[PDB]
C-alpha cells in the first residue's frame, strides 16, 4: 500500500494541526521515496523542524529547504538533485503534493501543496501525493501566507509516516 506520512505544523512554536499525505508510490516511486525517508528522518536528515518559506494565497505552499530555509537549499536522499522521474500525475486542484525544482532534472527536497488547480505546471513539476487528512490545516497555513510569498508568521514541528 502506498505510504502515508504525517507533518504537524505550527505557527511561531504554537501548534496549528497534522496534514496528512499519500504518497504514489505505485507511479512515482523514487520520487515518492525521498519525501517518505526526508519525513521519517531515517538517512540522518530531513524535515522535521523546518518551515515553510514560501507561501502563495490562491496558489501554493513551499517547503523542504531543510538547509538554508528560503528557497536556495534542500537535498534528496540521492547525494545529488535527481531526475525528473515521469510527468504521468497531473496538477489537478488544491492538496496535489509536487516538486520543487529550479530547471529539468533538479529535484532534490522541495515540495509544494498546491492550493488551487495549477496545471501550467503539467510536465514540468513531477506530482507524487496527495493531502489525506488536514486540508483544512493547509488552509490555516495559507492565511499566514502573501503575494510575494513572505509570511507573516513562522514550522513542521514533527512528521514521520502513519500506518
Amino acid at each position: 500500500v502506498n505510504p502515508t506520512v504525517f507533518f504537524d505544523i505550527a505557527v511561531d512554536g504554537e501548534p496549528l494541526g497534522r496534514v496528512s499525505f499519500e504518497l504514489f508510490a505505485d507511479k512515482v516511486p523514487k520520487t515518492a521515496e525521498n519525501f517518505r525517508a526526508l519525513s521519517t528522518g531515517e538517512k540522518g536528515f530531513g524535515y522535521k523542524g523546518s518551515c515553510f518559506h514560501r507561501i502563495i494565497p490562491g496558489f501554493m505552499c513551499q517547503g523542504g529547504d531543510f538547509t538554508r530555509h528560503n528557497g536556495t537549499g534542500g537535498k534528496s536522499i540521492y547525494g545529488e538533485k535527481f531526475e525528473d522521474e515521469n510527468f504521468i500525475l497531473k496538477h489537478t486542484g488544491p492538496g496535489i503534493l509536487s516538486m520543487a525544482n529550479a530547471g529539468p532534472n533538479t529535484n532534490g527536497s522541495q515540495f509544494f501543496i498546491c492550493t488551487a488547480k495549477t496545471e501550467w505546471l503539467d510536465g514540468k513539476h513531477v506530482v507524487f501525493g496527495k493531502v489525506k487528512e488536514g486540508m483544512n490545516i493547509v488552509e490555516a497555513m495559507e492565511r499566514f501566507g502573501s503575494r510575494n510569498g513572505k509570511t507573516s508568521k513562522k514550522t513542521i514541528a514533527d512528521c514521520g509516516q502513519l500506518e
